[PDB]
């Protein structure tokens, strides 16, 4: 937990220096860590997750300095958001930065010019097509766009997913308003100390690791299915009413079932591995719920069906499925290809094709700022899949959404479409009749 | 074995009368027997398979009456030519008839004017644009194209590939030569004394039929995996030098077993099905190996994999694959969806989505016409699969030829292609070490 | 005469070249070598090819006589006996004799539909592979039969450098005489036509009254020139027949609608453009009935006076009908020959718009007759395809006037093509309306 | 004086229909109110617009007194605070006063690039976005900073209607001069510019020397008309740099441009009457500041040129000669709205457009806008979309004469486009490297 002392990299200190040369980072600024990126990070960063998160501020009372202020105070209190990444030495890397001047752009506009198409214009013209997060420049920046009275307002943070996930960006927008309304914030972990956290947790020597036992043990016997071989990124998407959750039984689970049984008709098999995406917050650690960051994960998830003398029910399914997420719970922060390098006879190298991702996450945000302040939340994204297929649930109170992201050259419209409905259909049948035997739709 | 014992309507005889006031058929002609159209003749019929096989006969001595005289004493000698083929009140069937005069087209042609590019030029300008053999009109017709002094001519025999198939095309031709020679034919069976033969075979109770008690005991817990939602046929090709075949084995267990490893990496499975051609002709009756039409069948092919902890070698598969077609050689002639229905819960229309065909058959041909003559072979092909993937194999001297055949809205050219490469290389990789324990691919 | 146009020195060894090359007959003399004209090397040059096809039912067939017919009607037409080569780029017409015609014959399946053999054996092969300065004979005949021989398709086919609007007629009144050995006249090669046009032209040019009035025809003209410009498109657009003042011809209506449409797109009072006339005004003997190409494209010049003189529709027409009949002595001359020998222009100068009016026989018979009666119908097979130019062709039929434009899309795209038409179509239509009227009109 | 020309009756309430809209500020006087003319209409029906982007680069740099320039430069010059507006079916121009300019100023991240920025701006909604005929001022300032304003760029947009190549150099030496607070000899609106040519038409017509001087010149003629030609289509720009022409002795550079235009269509029309359209400057008047006043004065106007008979024999320099005579006549006439000359002088239909419109650049083709030391460098971006027409523009560096092609790619397709610069290009070198040639000549 002592700094630099998880860097993949000796002279740590010399490639701050040279960022500071290349101007590519404030000459001012402190190199205050050094740690490993992510896998989890990585897959991110190689898509563009790139986000703009925009909050247009109508009202009389609003205090510009203040609102300058409180960004350099968030980027004070979360070094995730202080930190560049980099690849040195064929390293994938972040390096937390202090001493870290926070400088707003701003833009005054004319009379009647919108400032979010201004804001909106700023983002396709250079924002994200310039974007080059591994060139080492901070992903983090604001941007303030006022028309001339000041009582209309467009604040944006630009962000990498690489530092944030669903459970903590909530935190970052409370933050932001409280240091703005001047309410005492409580002290807080950086993501930099989950990854030491993460380290001394793991035995020096591997096969005497209860994490890589518990997955050489979760995978003994199993075969996870490969795509055959495979140009712009396709949203597809499917509404279903809210299903029934028979008690014990997570809306998550509901949708990694029903992907399981997709996946055994499909494939000819009872045993099928797809991967899922994990929150990474069950972990022993103080302030693990509301530290900021990417601890989102990305693990195989098995799925094993009996030789079929055995007349299971779909609530038969439904609990395996959801014990086959529950039995990994302490161990489903380590790199995936740790795993594979430690618990399989698997290149570690291997990707996921598949990643079923439920969004028991805030799918609405806040940012009460006070004076009487107006504040509306809207952003812009990118993201750009390489071969694997996103399958995207997110459980809104009038409906459960299906959403199949994928580029059109690993998955085309029409088998997007159908992909989207076969799923939905599924979950349906299972809150129709929890009861049955697995004997139905396809 | 009466005739119309096997019809599936009750006025056949005017079925026939039908035809002929449309003029679909020749009004003189007689319906001597009407049977049902096989699964397998209607996968071609389906499939637009068309043949126009073609006789360069160059020289002196050609008796062009006698040629005339030999294309109807062919016609006479096998019903299979004789069939014309209809649905009717929801069934395929096909019609026997007799009383059938041969009519020939023929072409004599200006001075300089190839033959074989008037073929050509019939071929793609009607004859198989126009090809509507659900009609009822003859498939089987014979075309002569003559340079002026009959000493070249292009002798053609247009068939669908329900009247034919790889064991009995070449005694076409050969009783063709031996007509024409007035060389003397021993007797033989017709194509529906075939099927009279299938049914006699069978058992009225089919639980009862130990071909059905075997298949439901061969097919039992298997799950055959369905390819994902399903523009122009495309042929892709890729020769390899010709492998060692180990002791016990053959080409086509070679190729049968590459193929189930292949989807048993890509369906993570050790329990695979597809399709695969079997000739059909095991059963016992005389001129079995002889008759002319086509008896072959598509039928699943199963292959099983342990747990590694058991360590197939290359060769434990391949005397396994080898092993699970022998298996089935006295049960393989029946109809698919017969089998569906009986052995399986599976729905009996389900297609086979992979078929894998290997040519054990002859590959050149002959028809030694006798005076001095020269003969030439070439042929005109339509073949345009629906939304399954044939992969065929040719084993000649020089090399073994992979061929794959798919719509490209199925298999695109860059995936075909790969999927040729890929499963030549287990082929050679099967080939150069056999008892290599299964790693390595591909 | 013959071979006194030969523009080799050893016409017997080029003939002997193609024989051994199986491009023709080993048993065929040649019998004369000339040039071809410029209208034949226009048409060969589009690959112009025709197959004129006869839908004959009835019992009374004679399939020997049908084929004889074949064989004798070549004997009496060199034309059809002809076969064109280039020989220093230049090409050339080989009249053969002693030519044995083979017809291409087809028995046909039962059922099978005469016509779709020919049209799969027309697109599958015939003209796909055309290549008539190949040297190889154009005209070549196909029989196509149903088994009881009671429907039958004859097909001729040919290349436009060997017929014309007015003679083709002749070679179907011919070919059904000859069946019904019904007897016939003697007739003129259409060499000759060649050789007479050279006797009446000057040993020397600036003295040739045709060359002189073609100087004085153009005398002040220029002639317009389209600015740069992949396939062939008819556009076609019918009118009322319209109704023709005293004196003034339909084709003179149709040229005048253009010269003043060209006059308004040019901003000219002076232009000239490309018109097809028949080439039959030569006082050669049987002149008017003989067959080949005799058509020529050449200019016609239209002058508009200052709005001074305040000519009405009826001057236009006038002028322009005496633009035409002032030419009819010297329109039988090579175009390229009266660009350099008449006027200062390049000689290789292309017509880049050309107007046919169509004053000929618009549909065809062949009473082949029977001995019981035997039932003929027509129709064709065609291919023609524009380089450059414009074509203009106007179809006079009993309902309408059909303006047909035919060029390729790159010169003059579809909707430019279909506003031609109509644009020409509105012209003449209006003139025809009221002939009184001044050059005020509406119109565009 | 003001609101003569005004062709609607009240026009102080049009004015305030665009106030309660937001189309223009609510505290803002209506001081003048005329026609828009059509070459002004021209460029609007063309979405020509312009951003002039100087990047500063300096120690001493006053950004309040740069914003300030900005308001005293538009109240100097009436045009900068015009407002463009289409009633009773006829485009106007709205002459604002007590216009308050807002800058709009934009302080960039660390190594953010101002000019990426106001181009990002520019493509993102300035002109996607752009709707002169709404009201919106088209003049409109912009400020982009690097946080320690050592490095700026001042972006001025503005429509085609509001300036032309003579004038437009004054707009620029007049910031200056005010940032610089450099004392200035005062100016005429463009606006006095109208006023002065309605003062020297005659009432009766048929009366007025400038629309007789345009039907003798125009006696007799027919302008060509192109065919259709239709197909969306794109707006392509051809270039072809040739020798700079020697010129003939009296002959100047744009006669030759367009002498070698009238023998290229006489040519292709087979015609020795021909008349196309080209560009003046509009600048004869006799006018207090007549050369100085910013504004669109441009004119597009006919010229006719007349090939005689061949016996005549003419020489390259005849062709020359005549062509510069067919422009130098008509100096005191060439102000008139195009459309008045067809109606008054002619029987052409009067909203007969020019096809084809030759215009040589012989107006400034470098500019400038000199404020420790401070480093001005211009740059700009800029829009044109034109209609059915075909424009030739030359250009005068000292390298090379530019023969440019500008027309949408339905009119002209690109290959078309290449040949015309390269046919037009290879015509002037030829008439340059041999004037006493007979016009009877080669290629
Ligand atoms: C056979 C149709 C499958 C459609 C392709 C879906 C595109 C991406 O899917 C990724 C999931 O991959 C796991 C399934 O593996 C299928 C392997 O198929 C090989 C049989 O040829
Ligand atoms: C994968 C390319 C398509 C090949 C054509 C079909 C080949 C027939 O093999 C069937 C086995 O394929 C399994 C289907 O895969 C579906 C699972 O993935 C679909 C969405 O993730
Ligand atoms: C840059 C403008 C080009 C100059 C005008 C050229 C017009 C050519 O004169 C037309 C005479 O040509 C008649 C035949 O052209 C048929 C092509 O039509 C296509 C477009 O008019
Ligand atoms: C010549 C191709 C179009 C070039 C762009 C338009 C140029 C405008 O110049 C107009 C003068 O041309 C008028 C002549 O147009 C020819 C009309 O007749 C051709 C037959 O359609």
């Amino acid at each position: 937990w002592e700094p630099f002392s998880l860097s993949p990299i000796k002279d740590p200190q010399a490639l701050h220096a040279a960022l500071c040369s290349k101007n590519v980072i404030p000459v001012t600024s402190t190199l205050e860590d050094l740690l490993p990126a992510t896998q989890a990070q990585h897959v991110f960063i190689k898509r563009g997750t790139f986000h703009s998160y925009n909050w247009t501020i109508k009202g009389r009372s609003l205090n510009m300095d203040r609102l300058r202020e409180t960004c350099q105070s968030l980027v004070d209190r979360h070094s995730i958001l202080r930190t560049s990444f980099v690849e040195h030495e064929g390293h994938p890397i972040q390096l937390v930065l202090a001493n870290l001047d926070v400088k707003v752009r701003e833009v005054q506009c004319w009379p009647g010019e919108d400032p979010m198409e201004v804001c909106k214009a700023l983002w396709d013209g250079k924002d994200w097509p310039t974007l080059n997060v591994l060139g080492g420049s901070l992903p983090v920046r604001f941007t303030l766009v006022s028309c001339p009275g000041n009582e209309h307002v467009v604040l944006t943070i630009q962000i990498s997913h690489s530092q944030w996930d669903g459970v903590s960006i909530p935190k970052l927008f409370s933050d932001f308003a409280a240091i703005y309304n001047q309410t005492p914030l409580p002290p807080t972990s950086d993501f930099a100390h989950y990854l030491y956290h993460r380290v001394s947790s793991a035995r020096e020597d591997v096969q005497q690791d209860p994490t890589f036992q518990f997955w050489r043990h979760y995978l003994d016997g199993a075969k996870m299915a490969v795509p055959f071989a495979p140009g712009q990124t396709l949203w597809t998407f499917k509404g279903i009413v809210p299903p029934t959750l028979p008690s014990g039984i997570t809306m998550a689970t509901l949708v990694k079932a029903a992907t399981a049984l997709f996946l055994s008709y499909h494939l000819g098999s009872r045993d099928v591995v797809f991967g899922h995406t994990v929150n990474g917050r069950n972990l022993p650690m103080d302030n693990i719920e509301s530290l900021l960051g990417c601890t989102l994960n990305f693990v195989p998830l098995r799925v094993t069906f009996p030789e079929d003398s055995t007349d299971w029910t779909v609530m038969d399914l439904l609990h395996h499925t959801q014990t086959q997420y529950t039995r990994a719970l302490s161990h489903e922060h380590v790199e995936l290809r740790d795993i594979f390098q430690h618990s399989t006879n698997w290149p570690a190298e291997t990707p996921l094709s598949l990643i079923v991702q439920h969004q028991n996450i805030d799918l609405s945000f806040s940012l009460p700022l006070r004076g009487s302040l107006d504040v509306q939340y809207s952003k812009f994204a990118r993201f750009d899949p390489l071969d694997e297929v996103w399958i995207f649930t997110e459980p809104h109170a009038d409906r459960l959404e299906v959403q199949v992201c994928a580029n059109s050259r690993v998955l085309g419209q029409e088998q997007a479409t159908e992909l989207a409905n076969n799923i939905s259909a599924i979950i349906t049948k299972f809150s129709t009749d929890p009861t049955a035997r697995l004997l139905d739709i396809t």
